[PDB]
Formats: structure tokens, C-alpha cells, sequence
């Protein structure tokens, strides 16, 4: 019934993927893409200082996934992580860890390549890990690396996951994350941000995001989480603290997008109050002062 034995090869993997994928509700592509982020998410937490503390936080929506599982949460392209390490030598160790593999999965890591930034002395950058699974090609997971922000990575959550489990892989899996408070406060700075008008922001997924992890937030973590916001807004000299969370025009059908899979959770249905919602979050951090 359960796996006794690990998948022998990769078409075994699918198929068992599949069979969990429909015993369980999931398309089978947003169940694969999960399986392969915790492959990397393992990878990456094999990263550690000569302490023993993680080299590397997950963020963003891996996170959330982790956090809240993926009935309850949003479909993550990315894995985004803070670094507190240069990249050149996280993506060293990153290398070496893919090499040696894990439970039979190989990885390699291309080149990282920045991005546009203007509120990080160091900016991000992106690239991307090539599975294998007992040296057969698996899967391709989009990688973001960002520097450390004040004191965003001075502690961490830890999240795991089961998946892997339900494919007869039984190796535990248990991933650092970056804390509800920091990442309150990113998804608040990159929501309420104006870009340049070449290109413009198209973050309306960032308010589900937000309100996810209102329902996550502890009211003992209130007034840490103003103190994030501040040190982040401040940080990065852009727009100033208190945001205002404005909407733009395009946003409404992204903003739904962004809910599709979520009917069962209490959010907001449309943008509008979504902003709302998120303008009443923001007035509630601020008032949580020292
Ligand atoms: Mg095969
Ligand atoms: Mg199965
Ligand atoms: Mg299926
Ligand atoms: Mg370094
Ligand atoms: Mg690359
Ligand atoms: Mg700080
Ligand atoms: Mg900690
Ligand atoms: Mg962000
Ligand atoms: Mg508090
Ligand atoms: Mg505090
Ligand atoms: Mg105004
Ligand atoms: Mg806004
Ligand atoms: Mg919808
Ligand atoms: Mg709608
Ligand atoms: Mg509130």
C-alpha cells in the first residue's frame, strides 16, 4: 500500500507521482514541481555554517507551500532563498551537495546571473537546478538568491515536508525558513513598490500572499513584525513606511489568478478587498510600536 522500497528508476518515480497526484487531488504537474523544489530544498539546507546554522532561508511561495501545504497555499514557480553567504560560494556548495546527491536525486546548478534591483547593494540573482533522478533527467526548478536584509536571516522556521514519503523515498525532510515577520515585510515593500515606467508591477499575487500569512501571524509577533518592516523600508531608501497598498489597473484578473485552488480559505475574493484587507494589516503593524 505504502512504498516499502524506493522507485528503482525515474519512470517508477512518475508513476508512483501520478498515482499519489490522483489519490490525492493534485495535478500532476504541481505535485512534481513540489517534489522537486523539497529535492532542492534539500539540497539547500545542507548549507550550513562551521556552526551548524543554515547558509540559506527559504522565502516567498516555497515557503508558503511548506508552511501551509499545497491544497491551502499558491502554485510557487520560484524557490527563492536569502543567502548569508556570497553566491559564488553558495553556488559552490550547492554544486557539490547535487553531486554527491540525496536519496538518489543528482543535481546541477547553473550560472547565477543578477537581476535588476534598485533598493539591494547587492542585487539577486537567478538560476536553476537540473534534477535527475538515478541519473536520468527529472526536472528543472527556477533558483533566486537574494543577500541578507538587516535582520532577516538572524533566525528561522523550520518546515517539512511528507511528499517525498508518499513516493517511498522515507529520508527526512526539514527546510530553514526565513520568519512570517520578514516576510511580511519584503511582500509589503514589493506590493506597495513603483516601478520605473518601462516595465510595472505586477505583484497582485503578493496580497493573497500577505494574507496567508496574516492567518499565520502570532499577536506576540506583531510588534517584531513592524520592527521588520521598518528596518526593510528603511533599508532599501525606496517608498516610505507606512505604505499605502494601491492597485493598478491589470490587477483584478491577476489578483483572481492568484486565488485559483483557495475557495476553501476566508480571503478576499477581489483585489479591492484584498487591498483592503492588507491597507487594515498594514495600520495594525504600525500601531504595534515598541
Ligand atoms: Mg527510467
Ligand atoms: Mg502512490
Ligand atoms: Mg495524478
Ligand atoms: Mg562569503
Ligand atoms: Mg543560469
Ligand atoms: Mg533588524
Ligand atoms: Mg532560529
Ligand atoms: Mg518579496
Ligand atoms: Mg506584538
Ligand atoms: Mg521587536
Ligand atoms: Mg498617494
Ligand atoms: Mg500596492
Ligand atoms: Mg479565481
Ligand atoms: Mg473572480
Ligand atoms: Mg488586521
Amino acid at each position: 500500500k505504502p512504498y516499502s522500497s524506493p522507485p528503482t528508476n525515474l519512470r517508477s518515480l512518475r508513476d508512483r507521482l501520478t498515482q499519489v497526484a490522483e489519490r490525492q487531488g493534485v495535478v500532476f504537474g504541481r505535485l512534481q514541481r513540489h517534489v522537486a523544489m523539497i529535492v532542492v530544498a534539500q539540497f539547500a539546507a545542507t548549507l550550513t555554517d562551521d556552526t551548524g546554522a543554515p547558509l540559506l532561508l527559504v522565502k516567498g511561495g516555497s515557503s508558503l507551500e511548506l508552511r501551509r501545504g499545497i491544497p491551502d497555499s499558491r502554485t510557487s514557480k520560484d524557490f527563492a532563498t536569502v543567502a548569508r553567504r556570497d553566491i559564488e560560494l553558495i553556488h559552490e556548495q550547492l554544486a557539490d551537495a547535487g553531486e554527491t546527491g540525496w536519496e538518489g536525486f543528482t543535481a546541477i546548478f547553473t550560472a547565477p546571473e543578477e537581476i535588476d534591483v534598485p533598493g539591494m547593494p547587492v542585487k539577486p540573482r537567478r538560476f536553476t537546478a537540473k534534477l535527475s533522478y538515478r541519473g536520468r533527467a527529472f526536472a528543472t526548478v527556477p533558483i533566486e538568491v537574494s543577500s541578507v536584509e538587516a535582520g532577516n536571516a538572524d533566525q528561522f522556521d523550520t518546515l517539512t515536508s511528507d511528499a517525498l514519503g508518499l513516493v517511498g523515498v522515507p529520508a527526512a525532510v526539514a527546510v530553514p525558513c526565513m520568519t512570517i515577520p520578514w516576510q511580511i515585510a519584503q511582500k509589503l515593500h514589493a506590493v506597495t513598490a513603483v516601478l520605473e515606467e518601462p516595465k510595472v508591477n505586477d505583484r497582485a499575487h503578493d496580497l493573497v500572499d500577505l494574507q496567508l500569512l496574516e492567518g499565520l501571524l502570532l499577536d506576540a509577533d506583531l510588534m517584531p513584525t513592524r520592527s521588520a518592516c521598518i528596518a526593510i523600508f528603511e533599508a532599501r531608501a525606496q517608498h516610505p513606511w507606512p505604505p499605502r497598498v494601491a492597485t493598478l489597473p491589470h490587477w483584478p484578473l491577476i489578483y483572481a489568478g492568484a486565488l485559483e485552488g483557495l475557495d476553501h480559505l476566508e480571503l478576499a475574493r477581489t483585489v479591492d478587498a484584498a487591498a483592503q484587507a492588507v491597507q487594515r494589516f498594514v495600520a495594525r503593524i504600525d500601531r504595534a510600536t515598541k
